[PDB]
């Protein structure tokens, strides 16, 4: 409740890095009772302290900043580039630095909203330290985290967060597992069961995430215990979402009908409209975050400036067939009523 | 609602083969106000026809049966048979006959279904000749086919079924694919975003599968468009359930934590609780159904036998943990208690 109190609607815009969820995005979900989110992952501690402000200027209400958790260093990556030398080829570039940072700014991001507290703050990949959550806490910031198992969301409420995200196997994006390794492949939970289980392992709020599209499925989560739905492909394809065209028309293409978790973009698992370079890369992806997402930046960043889907690391969940292509604010007055209509109906 | 005015619950209690879903299972929870159900997976015509005479003394309400559609015929089960020598060798037995039938006693059990007409009837693995539908409708029984996808969802509209049962990726035992392919492998769909995307694209009554294990799930299917839902796992360590004793307690046991899809038992996708035989022979499994469960037959009779829960094909949805022990009957109490609480609440 401390976090449904924040606003009305129990509607929450995913954070969703390069380059989607930017001001104009959260601030339209914010005007229209939702929880809008800037994505401050790949960003420096600047560029996201920037979006914070131009954000404030945009609402007064309350918004929420996600942080990608450092990740632990470490012959695989050397092979994959190897496999990637066509791709480097074909798009006239080189394979980015494997080896660049793997800490993603985190110490300067959280002075940054130390110093200058939001009202809301997530972290993805896994736990921050206790006293990071409570030093947030002092500051008035409400924290999350999210977690794909029952066991991650005990260690999310251990840490002392206000709520945890529980993260179906449905959801679009990269998979919030703490720790990434082979045994994950295919042991995914469908988000009603995950739902279920993190409701009964923890005290804390739940907030529902994947495949959530419609209204009704808002009200499928709140009945099963989420505190909220939160969202991420189902803004993407808004017109404030910043996500390329050839990703946001991808999402209703026959050609991309199914999707699947893949770690060939990035080297963790992330579920993907199935392409060209899933289909030929995915198969031999090693784990090795964020080294890979390193290596094939320059290849994505090609492929998205010459429009081709093929090669654009495509983020989508299940649901992604159902998107709608609408002001953000219309979308949640759209899913707000089917909420409506769905708790009426179950009454 | 033809299917629902039937009986006072939105609780469908899955045929569940392999003798886990006796007579005595389907009148508790017939007499509790559920719609139990009789499975004549494996079992002769005859097998079949005695389970329905036995259940009809056991209560009169509205009860379903469940049969398996025919499959195609057709050196893969070679290999596989050879890599389980020394399962043979171990169990002191030999691997069944992988040339066995393959149409399951179809049309003998169809005789006998028209012949005396039972409430409802399923169909698992795939869609019956529009014909077969009719002349059931004809007899005074309601028809249920499961889909996995929205197409599946739509070919069973449009056969002229009652009803569809969307099976998500988290239920336990077998998909209901239609037609299995190695691209079935990864492309499960969670349960919720199954629902929804069944929910639109068809107009007959949806029946949701797939870990439901408590009322407040129920409840969130009912919300996202299911008129009912349909549970395996939870009634499977039920008292009256048939199932072996090392496969209820496996259900909580720790040491079997997580859950996989395999073909390793069958030679169709299945989920079970991960166990030596699923881990040894899992990855190598061929897409052979029945073939290989023909081939397997005698190993897992002899697990059983032995009470090496290791040995045994222990189908189990990802809420398996969430099982509860006691009589069926009580656990619809329980689950109704749970679903009034959920909507309440939800309101
Ligand atoms: C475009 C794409 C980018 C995403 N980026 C982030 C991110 O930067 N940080 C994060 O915590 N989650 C991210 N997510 C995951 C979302 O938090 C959420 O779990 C997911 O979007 C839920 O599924 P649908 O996408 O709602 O099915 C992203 C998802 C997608 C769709
Ligand atoms: C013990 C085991 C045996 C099953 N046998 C059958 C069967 O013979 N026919 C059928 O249509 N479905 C069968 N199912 C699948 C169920 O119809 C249902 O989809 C599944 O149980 C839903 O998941 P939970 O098991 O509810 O998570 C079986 C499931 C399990 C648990």
């Amino acid at each position: 409740s401390a976090l449904t109190d924040l606003f009305p609607l129990p509607i929450v815009q995913a954070p969703m890095a390069g380059g989607v969820s930017v001001p104009q995005l959260a601030a339209a979900v914010c005007e229209a009772g939702g929880l809008g989110f800037l994505a401050a992952g790949y960003k420096t501690a600047d560029g996201m302290y920037q979006e914070i402000k131009r954000l404030r200027g945009l609402t007064g209400r309350p918004f929420g900043v996600n942080v990608f958790m450092p990740q632990p260093e470490l012959g695989a990556v050397e092979v994959y580039a190897h496999q990637l030398a066509g791709e480097a080829a074909w798009y006239e570039t080189e394979l980015g630095d494997p080896d660049g940072g793997r800490d993603d700014g985190y110490d300067a991001k959280l002075a940054v909203l130390l110093d200058d507290p939001v009202p809301v703050v997530s972290f993805h990949f896994g736990v921050p330290d206790r006293e990071v959550i409570a030093r947030l806490r002092r500051a008035g910031t409400l924290t999350l985290v999210t977690a794909t198992t029952p066991e991650e969301a005990r260690a999310v409420e251990a840490a002392g967060a206000d709520a945890v995200i529980a993260q179906g196997v449905e959801a679009g994006g990269h998979q919030g597992t703490h720790r990434d390794s082979s045994e994950d492949d295919g042991a995914g939970i469908g988000l009603l069961s995950l739902l279920a289980q993190v409701r009964e392992a923890v005290d804390i709020p739940v907030v529902a995430a994947g495949g959530i599209m419609r209204g009704g499925q808002i009200a499928a989560v709140l009945a099963a215990g989420a505190d909220a739905a939160q969202l991420g492909t189902a803004f993407l394809a808004t017109d404030e979402s910043g996500a390329p065209g050839p990703h946001k028309r991808a999402l209703t293409d026959p050609l991309f009908a199914r999707t699947r978790l893949t770690r060939a973009f990035t080297g963790r698992p992330a579920r993907s409209l199935v392409n060209r370079f899933l289909r030929e890369h995915g198969p031999y992806a090693p784990a090795a975050y964020p080294d890979v997402h390193h290596l094939t930046s320059p290849l994505r960043k090609a492929a998205a400036k010459a429009g081709d889907a093929q090669g654009m690391a495509l983020y989508a969940g299940q649901g992604h067939r159902m998107a709608r292509e609408l002001p953000a604010g219309r979308l949640v007055e759209v899913l707000a009523a089917e909420l409506a209509e769905a708790r009426t109906a179950l009454s």
